[PDB]
């Protein structure tokens, strides 16, 4: 009757992912015994002095747990005296469902809009860290300042650039797995403008009644990845007279 246990090693918290059982390891000194307790009762290494001791939890043992509080096993420690406890460790199922709640559609916007692709990605435990894909490229708000990602997961295009016009892509992942959303084709068109009128042809006549041309020209700018043709005349012919 002079010590206690002490843990060196205490089991650490775990996620079931998939069907893959969680190993819980334990070791304190000193030590006559040292034994796991999960949910207040006794478990051995069968199919489940310093001194340590490891079993195993599986989805089955998880998922067939009475009542809505986590799973969790702690290591008993016993020296001549008395005994020591462990911390407890909670083992989790851990998931990310398949289907987003909300996927980004597809645009058509004019150079210099506002642009907004939802996102709500599929639930997970531990919780889904979301990101976006500009054309596979990972966009990072800090860098492409042009970008900000909401705190609902939607990506914003603060005004569009031409180079903007891309595939962008929410993806959600977590331990379990990575979900990509559907891909959504963003267009940054830009309408036609008109030049300027050329200057009138000179008169046909000198002297006299007469006629003359002008022109213009769908090309300040042009048109661009299906934006407006320019709208009115791009040509005129009228009557001129020059005396003497
Ligand atoms: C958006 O989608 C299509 C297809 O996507 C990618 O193509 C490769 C570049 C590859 O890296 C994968 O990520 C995808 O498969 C893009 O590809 C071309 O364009 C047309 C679109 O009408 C497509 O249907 C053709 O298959 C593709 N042709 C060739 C020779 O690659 C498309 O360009 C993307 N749109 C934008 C705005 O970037
Ligand atoms: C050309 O025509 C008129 C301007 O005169 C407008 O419809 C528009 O600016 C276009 O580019
Ligand atoms: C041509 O026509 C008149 C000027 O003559 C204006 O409306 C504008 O300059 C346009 O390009
Ligand atoms: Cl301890
Ligand atoms: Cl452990
Ligand atoms: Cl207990
Ligand atoms: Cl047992
Ligand atoms: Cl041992
Ligand atoms: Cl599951
Ligand atoms: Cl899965
Ligand atoms: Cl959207
Ligand atoms: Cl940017
Ligand atoms: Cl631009
Ligand atoms: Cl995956
Ligand atoms: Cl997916
Ligand atoms: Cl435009």
């Amino acid at each position: 009757a002079e010590q206690l246990p002490y843990f060196l090693l205490e089991p650490q918290d775990a996620y079931i992912v998939k069907n893959k059982p969680v190993e819980l390891h334990c070791r304190a000194f000193p030590a006559t015994q040292i034994y796991f307790k999960c949910n207040g009762e006794w478990v051995s290494q069968n199919d489940h002095r310093v001194r340590e001791v490891q079993i195993e939890v599986s989805r089955q043992q998880v998922e067939e747990l009475f009542g809505l509080e986590d799973y969790w096993c702690q290591c008993v420690a016993w020296s001549s005296s008395g005994t020591t406890k462990s911390r407890r460790a909670y083992i989790r199922i851990a998931y990310l469902r398949k289907n987003f709640d909300q996927e980004p559609l597809a645009k058509e916007v004019p150079l210099d809009h506002e642009v907004l692709l939802q996102c709500r990605p599929p639930e997970g435990v531990p919780v889904a860290e979301v990101e976006w894909l500009k054309n596979e490229d990972v966009i990072d708000p800090a860098q492409d300042t042009n970008f900000l990602l909401t705190i609902d997961h939607n990506l914003i295009i603060r005004q569009a650039r031409l180079s903007d016009t891309a595939n962008y892509t929410c993806v959600a992942k977590n331990i379990v797995a990575k979900r990509r959303s559907t891909t959504a084709t963003v267009i940054v068109y830009v309408n036609g403008g008109w030049s300027s009128w050329a200057e009138w042809s000179p008169c046909s006549n000198r002297c006299g009644r007469g006629w003359q041309k002008r022109t213009r020209t769908c090309t300040n700018p042009a048109p661009l990845n299906g934006g407006a043709f320019c709208e009115g005349q791009a040509f005129q012919k009228t009557a001129c007279t020059t005396v003497c």
